[PDB]
């Protein structure tokens, strides 16, 4: 399966790929692929509302034909939630539903936060932490930091002699501490083992969790939050909002939803038991069923 692409550049110098399927004047969902995939993560919701729905979905930056600036500071998040406003600054779209799982759904956060009702109005996240949570966890939980140890190998310029002579590929291979996908349609499989041999792209994806300020302690520190950590301030999020979490996600256990519901409002969780992580190809039609109770017009 194929969608058309189309190149779109942005003011901060980048251009993305990008799927824009739907009617034009329809109600705007932005999909945000996670690692390390692709603008096919949410294949299966694109083509289930591009009937009703303007459907945006980018290969973010450091993605296949998209940017892949190598420097480590070009994938900071204020430029990977830029990129986001920039892409609908310049199809003229000014508010949209923000979709993301994964990588994409840290950003969809972000998104959501930092643009809920002027650009934002409504949220859907799919097996993604939230940024007032998260690091909190990875302090506190033993079960948190050591589903994200993988973080730590990602990070191990180390590694980057492996992926300079396998691409992508032989670090995913070699890092057995990083949860990997279900049983997928070939196709699918193809495509990505086909993206992972691009060497400016591995690193694009990589630099992701390498400008990531967040800290995966080793599993040797202390389970407290260190003195001299600032919580963030964040705003509570007040738009429409579906988590969508599978529950058998290794990476990202359900610890992640404890809190959630006094920071936001209105929200909606879906749990989906015996589900890993890529929950928007590994359970569809769950995925699909929530967004249409959701995404409905009473």
């Amino acid at each position: 399966m194929t969608f058309e692409l189309k190149r779109v550049a942005l003011p901060n110098g980048i251009h993305l790929d990008v799927v824009d399927e739907g009617p034009t004047d329809a109600p705007v969902l932005i999909f945000l692929h996670g690692f390390p995939e692709s603008h096919r993560t949410w294949r299966h919701q694109i083509r289930h509302f591009s009937d009703r729905f303007r459907c945006i979905a980018p290969d973010q930056r450091g993605y296949r034909g998209s940017s892949k600036p190598q420097e480590v500071a070009a994938y900071t998040p204020d430029k990977l939630i830029g990129d986001i406003f920039l892409l609908a600054d310049t199809l003229g779209i000014g508010s949209f539903t923000i979709v993301g799982h994964d990588w994409g759904g840290a950003i969809a956060w972000g998104v959501a936060l930092g643009g809920q009702h002027l650009r934002v109005e409504r949220a859907i996240i799919a097996n993604a932490p939230h940024p007032a949570i998260f690091q909190k966890l990875l302090y506190t939980h033993p079960v948190q930091r050591e589903a994200s140890q993988y973080i730590r190998g990602f990070r191990d310029p180390a590694n980057d002699a492996l992926v300079k002579e396998h691409g992508l590929t032989g670090l995913l291979m070699k890092e057995v501490k990083w949860d990997r996908p279900s049983a997928m349609e070939p196709e699918e499989r193809d495509q990505l083992l086909r993206d992972w041999q691009n060497h400016d792209a591995a690193f694009g994806m990589l630099n992701y969790y390498r400008a990531s300020p967040i800290d995966v302690p080793t599993m040797d520190a202390p389970f407290k939050v260190p003195a001299g950590y600032t919580p963030p301030q964040l705003p509570r999020l007040t738009i429409p909002t579906l988590v969508i979490w599978a529950l058998d996600d290794l990476a990202l256990p359900p610890e992640n939803l404890e809190g959630l519901e006094e920071i936001i409002d209105p929200l909606t969780i879906v749990r989906v038991p015996d589900c890993g992580h890529f929950v928007p190809w590994e359970a569809p039609d769950a995925v699909n069923a929530a967004m249409e109770g959701f995404l409905a017009g009473h």
